[PDB]
């Protein structure tokens, strides 16, 4: 589980600063 790995996970501020989030 990440911030963008499927299942994506950008729905976290510590995973949306990300480049495959914002």
């Amino acid at each position: 589980r990440d911030c963008c790995t499927p299942p994506k996970k950008c729905k976290d501020r510590q995973c949306k600063p990300q480049r495959c989030c914002a």
